[PDB]
């Protein structure tokens, strides 16, 4: 559709594990009405705090390529993102951009928040899987206050040696998960009611209905 | 010296030109310390402005591997990081990070600010030498102010195709000059009287008191 910008480049990184990294998909304008209309209370609240570990709120509006239930009665701007998400003109880009080609594949869209006290640690995507793409739709985010991507270089939960990527307006990271792919999201601590909003896209091998 | 974490992994960016980052060189209690201390008064304002043009403030602690005049009578925190930045064991780990082996090479070290109104438009660097590192200061940077290194992806000074990275505590960046290593520094834009602060390191083929 008209969301989100094709021609924009890339950023490959070869650095520990393949990652490909984005900026000014969307306009700020487009994120801020992205963020304001945000259907945040469609998500369900999932964690798991057992020896991956997480915390946080989620629901798709696609699975298997097909839109779910909770993708209906969206505001406008959100049935348009998700059109251009799921559209052939989006998988075009993304597949030339990452050099993996999406087209016949399993494609997951899904709405991802993060609040105070909210995480994701560190982990390895499943194999069983071309590319997972976080989309992030916060106008603003504040500098302290956590919910940063963190590229890792182990597996090692003990381990500290991360590089954080903020959340900007309409960037977009992509990786395959590869033996090497060790990546999480540092807890949210903000204090000032803050809500970390994201896309994910995730495209499969098998067509199930997961 | 004891400053700089000789054990950091580093980030290899192969995208539109080769580029390595790496954080948490310095913790964030050294980082404060040294921008505390800063010899902020000691730069010197130099600017660019017709048809690479810049507006900033500069002054060397090193020439061509020699401590200059301006790098006596420091604090002691600022003459340590002038040890270990001009030490054999942060040359190691540089060389080994970026791929590049830089022991016998003529070594610069300034200190650059950039206050309100102060930009580095879209250029790429003489080849004429081997590494350009840039090391921030700054314990906090608002996010919303410019000053972020800029990764160009043509020498078009109209083309707005940018991937931007803010100042870190502690953060390095270092890369070659090679023919498609355009980059800039976005226009500090504060108004709440900030300073950004950086220490660049470079590695020169000829041996000059330039
Ligand atoms: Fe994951
Ligand atoms: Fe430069």
């Amino acid at each position: 559709s008209h969301m989100l910008r094709k021609d924009t480049p890339v950023l490959h990184v070869d650095a520990p594990f393949t990652l490909h990294l984005a900026q000014g998909l969307l306009t700020k304008d487009v994120v801020s009405d992205l963020y304001a209309t945000a259907p945040v209370n469609r998500t369900a609240a999932i964690s798991r705090v057992d020896p991956k570990q997480y915390k946080m709120n989620l629901f798709y509006l696609m699975v298997n390529n097909q839109r779910s239930r909770a993708s209906g009665e969206l505001p406008a701007v959100w049935r348009s993102l998700l059109d251009d998400l799921a559209g052939v003109e989006f998988t075009d880009w993304l597949s030339e951009s990452t050099g993996i080609d999406l087209h016949g594949l399993s494609q997951d869209i899904g709405v991802y928040t993060h609040v105070d006290g909210d995480f994701i640690s560190v982990h390895k995507d499943k194999a069983d899987k071309a590319i997972t793409a976080i989309l992030y739709l916060n106008p603003e985010w504040p500098t302290n206050a956590g919910g940063e991507f963190e590229v890792h270089f182990s597996g090692d939960p003990d381990d500290d040696h991360v590089f954080r990527l903020p959340p900007r307006p309409g960037q977009l990271l992509a990786f395959p998960p590869t033996d090497k792919s060790w990546h999480a999201v540092s807890r949210v601590d903000s204090g000032e009611e803050i809500t970390r909003l994201t896309v994910q896209l995730e495209y499969w091998f098998e067509h199930v209905d997961r």
